[PDB]
């Protein structure tokens, strides 16, 4: 059980500089370099047998797991064409060209978006200094020409000067790049000194020039890979961040963050005025990456600020690519969406601007079939912009959503996109699925029978004839609104509290809608207190809380405000003392932020009411559409205040309080016949 | 100056059992008394002593700071009349004899209201003992007989078998009741053994049978009163809280807040389930002492409750006496005007009945001359009411009103109307106008300065080119809304505070609408804490709260809510840290209850903004009459949390809230050419 927590507790302590899939078309680009000081024939033998002794039986190339030949191609030819130049092993350059000289001619029919990052600019190149050698290959194919044909067009597009202005992915992609000047192309390089942490970029002239400057690079990648290579190193960042997403997005980092403060530091340490790229000290920035760590560095509590996020803006357009205006991905924006959501009042309105934008930019895809990325598959992605759509932060479980995610982690049933098909290992792992599906069964089993004891205790205490209708319908809601809420184990007095504490109450206020309200009253409820479980304090400061509650019953008996904020406060006072909650108040913040805490509270909760039953008749759209925004535009101070960390409080108790909130939230913005089905979802119908 | 505090301080700390202006006419009716013990004359020489030196020299009897015949002719022959059963000194008999049988005439040009208690019962039987006696008076007047007319009507209207079923004021006369059967008349006596605490009434029948379970009334009243005596007593409740109520309303007793506790002790151990009477043990009650005790009661801190006030509910209307209906005084329901508006949301109803009963009632005489009392004289009640109908409690001043009462205590000018004409000593005392008024001064004088420097140290401040138009009528209005809400002299450091943290809010929010709010702020404000005076703690825990402020000003800078709450707030903190106010909150009711205190400040404040506005344009009356009411009916359960003792809470921080609301509600309901006026009134012409 806890042997997954060891392995990925060292596999994140061990957290590394990289942990990539091991190319091997690279491999030959970067294994025709002469010998630098004077030898005979190739600089490394290690790669050439890593090539040698990783054949496929069938004799292709490449991964195989899947079928993809129009990579394929690359990967079975660039690995033979050494052995040309340099003439050994002529035992599986022949075996090959079987395969290759009969199954070269499946191009036009892989598909109408999986083309590789400048497909049609390298195969050519690739094909070209194959010309020269002893080659002989089904040159008359018409899908090869009708490639040939985007080469020359994009060759001519591109600057000439300016071309020596920008690092970007044309840096990247160098192999279809011919008569390139010198002069400038060693400014604008790696702050480690690499062509855009790829090797191939270096080797078109690296061939003789051995500049040590970017020749460690590729030293360090050589040695200490030690058989076969990537094309693209280092990218600390890019791997460290998609983790901590995904697995945030596991709910079982609990027990991790230590490591986990660790690399958020690293990101923070390592923010830039400017923007962030994949590794450490690339000055190639983005979007994507960008915003999801101003996201998350945020969401685990640093101090961020978005403004950058300006160096996108074209006319309202915004993309990817910096200053490059080519058709973004639906995850690069997705990302937004996700990231829009918690604005402060503080912030600028890009966010919103943006949010309308792509909202909108992604609804085409919506309905339509266009739901892919441009750069990597995925197992469903639908199904997560089928929960960011219509859910957001301010309702948004944070264990409905992973039960929804355990059929959205793939892991080995899918391989990333990049220059050339590879995985990763690091979080790309798949025992996470195992550890998760154990950890959620648990949780499982531990509320299957919270629940039916709560069952016997209610049904045992006549709370039957206070109330209404059906009483089921109401427990496994208010159980729900809980265990939903709060899943953690060494917090079960908090679990077991606040179901019956709410159940209390509602019976007493289905009871006031009975027999008119406080002035009707019959009987002394104050003494209902006693048939919850007694404790030593428990009992004492929730009674007194609780005639508080019913002062402010008798309170408003001739108003017209609703009862919202104070059963809040009451659930949330009990919650401080099934919690042993209790804080030095020796300095005058405490009671100045608690006070404009509970004061956001109630002002929140008695605004959506008045939403409540307007919208159960719905007579007037301007009315609600305004009660609504009203809610959220200060939603976000309260959500502000509960999650940063400039306060000397307790992270808890600054947290409950937007957990109720949000229990709230969420049961406004679902009807019954939505939310039903939910706790089967959940709860029923387990997983394995 | 401090001599009338020690005079007070000795009379207050010596609060006795009684204290009368000693009549003369119940003396003789005592004085006939013959000796118990088979005696030779009458009882008691001391007082017939004291009857024979204490004539005028023009040889009248009675007051002689008033002359009023109507009575001044009972006082000048109820003394001879006995020295002619027992014939001693024949000096001032016929030396009065020569004024009265000359002057008796007058008695139809008195006035229409100036009526004793039941006059035409006891001067005919006067004058009916007088008759057997040797007595020689112009019989022959037309308006003596038109009194004896409506004797013989009253002797029938009252009944014979009921008439021995209330202890009443036809009890308390007993002169003109001839043939009264004391076999139930010894049961319905006072606890004490009375006849309605008067001594005349004993003397009908107690004249040779001397019953000592009521001769000792009597003997005491005798002995130790030590030459003449007055006919009721005891009133140790009446006397006591007529004297608190108006030193109260004199603003000097904080310095006697020790004695003032002991006489409230005493009246709330003396509290019945029935009502109250003018002493201890008389079962007789009635609705003026009973509702002003239960409301000062209340005022001071103490559990009440009103219910018992039902017992005046005559179809609606409501009187003094109790099953009796005779027309009530302006004074006795003027009382239960004052009295009414401080409800709780637990009380009953009858409260607002009685009040829109009232309120009309007296609207009658509001207009009329019908202004006066029916059993005592005043200075101008007119006054009194002038400030009642048009200020409620929740705009009421407490130093203004003072400030209109210097011109309502007459003290020695007016004398109370009893049976007899009479004063009192005790709170009737001619030096409480010296000493309030010496105190206001001091206070006006202290203020006179306190004004200037502020003048200096603002416009010193460059804070003149923020704000507007006129900044004299607006530091007076500010320094105004605190002097006249805190007045003490060892809390300037509060009330040099509050101004100058109300000027500073003031010139920022006026920016504020100038530049159109906070997303168009060219500078920063937060450093402009540092030119107000600095201290230890006076400026960092300013500053903060102030951040706060500033945090809310952009928090709902695309919203429709006010800003009243928060700079409430804002105030309430400044003078939490310039009073060093801080809380060992060790109990979680102490935040429980700060909490929901300062939540109903930003409520009722952001509720009187919108009306604000709506009244300065005035387009719907339904909508403006429905804020005010709903203002209100929750400004109740402000000012309860704000005044219970049920907390351990420190008061002075409890009700500091209480102060700047009821600041503002006065602001609010007072126009400028309503308030300018005010402040020329209260400090700029002085006393004496």
């Amino acid at each position: 059980t806890t042997t997954m927590i060891d392995g990925i507790r060292t596999a994140l302590r061990s957290i590394g500089e990289g942990e990539i899939s091991i190319s091997a078309y690279d491999t030959s680009l970067v294994a025709l370099l002469k010998r630098l000081d004077g030898g005979d024939g190739p600089q490394f033998p290690s790669t050439i047998d890593w090539i040698v002794q990783n054949q496929l039986p069938d004799g292709s190339w490449g991964d195989a797991s899947f079928f993809m030949m129009g990579d394929r191609i690359m990967s079975t030819l660039a690995c033979v064409v050494a052995l040309k130049s340099w003439n050994i092993h002529t035992d599986k350059c022949e075996r090959g060209l079987l395969f290759i000289q009969e199954n070269m001619w499946r191009l036009a029919h892989e598909e109408e978006d999986w083309m590789l990052v400048g497909f049609e600019i390298a195969l050519p190149s690739l094909l070209d200094m194959a010309k020269d050698l002893d080659l002989d290959i089904p040159y008359d194919e018409p899908a090869l020409k009708a490639i040939y044909a985007e080469r020359e067009r994009k060759l001519a597009k591109i600057p000439r000067d300016v071309l020596h202005s920008m690092p970007t992915t044309l840096l990247h992609s160098l192999e279809g790049m011919v008569d390139l000047d010198w002069e400038k192309l060693l400014k604008l390089r790696c702050l480690d000194g690499s062509f855009h942490c790829s090797p191939a970029s270096t080797a078109t002239a690296f061939q003789q020039t051995g500049d040590q400057k970017c020749f460690e690079y590729l030293d360090g990648i050589v040695k200490k890979f030690n058989g076969g290579v990537p094309c693209i190193y280092p990218l600390d960042v890019y791997e460290r961040l998609w983790a901590v997403d995904r697995l945030t997005r596991l709910g079982i980092s609990r027990h991790f963050t230590s490591e986990i403060e660790d690399c958020l530091d690293y990101i923070f340490r390592n923010w830039t005025p400017d923007g962030l790229a994949h590794t450490k000290n690339c000055p190639v920035k983005d979007i994507d990456d960008t915003a999801m760590g101003f996201r998350l560095l945020r969401l685990y509590g640093y101090q961020v600020d978005p403004c950058v996020l300006k160096k996108f803006e074209k006319d309202g357009k915004f993309f990817c690519l910096h200053g490059e205006s080519n058709p973004s991905s639906v995850t690069p924006m997705y990302n937004t969406y996700r990231a829009s959501q918690l604005k402060f009042p503080g912030d600028d309105g890009v966010l919103g601007r943006a949010e309308v934008f792509c909202r909108s930019f992604l609804q085409d895809r919506r309905g339509s079939n266009r739901m892919k990325d441009k750069w990597a598959i995925a197992k469903d992605i639908p199904g997560e912009v089928e929960y960011a759509m219509d859910y957001p932060w301010k309702a948004s479980l944070p264990r409905i959503e992973t039960r929804l995610y355990l059929d959205q982690y793939g892991g080995s049933g899918d391989v990333w996109i990049g220059k050339v098909l590879h995985r990763m290992t690091l979080f790309c792992n798949d025992l996470y699925l195992k550890a998760a599906k154990a950890d959620f069964s648990n949780f499982q089993k531990e509320c299957r029978v919270e629940l039916n004891g709560l069952r016997r205790w209610y049904l045992r205490s006549n709370l039957e004839k206070f109330g209404g209708t059906d009483p089921q319908t109401t427990l496994m809601t208010s159980y729900f609104l809980a265990s939903a809420n709060i899943f953690e184990a060494n917090r079960a007095a908090e679990r077991l509290g606040w179901a019956r504490v709410a159940l209390l109450a509602d019976a007493v206020s289905s009871h006031f809608r009975r027999i008119g309200g406080p002035k009707n009253s019959t009987s002394n409820l104050e003494e209902l207190i006693s048939l919850v479980p007694f404790d030593d304090a428990y009992s004492g400061s929730l009674r007194e809380a609780w005639k508080q509650w019913l002062m402010a019953w008798t309170a408003k008996e001739s108003s017209q405000e609703s009862i919202e904020g104070d059963t809040a406060i009451l659930l949330v006072r009990a919650i401080e003392i099934f919690g042993g909650r209790h804080v030095l108040t020796g300095q005058r913040p405490d009671l100045w932020e608690y006070s404009q805490l509970e004061q956001l509270t109630s002002s929140i909760c008695c605004k959506l009411s008045r939403r409540v039953l307007a919208q159960e008749n719905g007579e007037s759209t301007e009315k609600v559409e305004e009660i609504d925004q009203q809610v959220d535009l200060e939603m976000q101070e309260l959500t502000r205040r509960v999650l940063q960390g400039c306060s000397a409080i307790n992270r808890l108790t600054r947290e409950t309080f937007l957990h109720v909130v949000k229990s709230f939230c969420y049961v406004a913005y679902c009807s019954p016949e939505t939310i039903d089905s939910h706790i089967d979802k959940v709860i029923f119908q387990d997983v394995i």
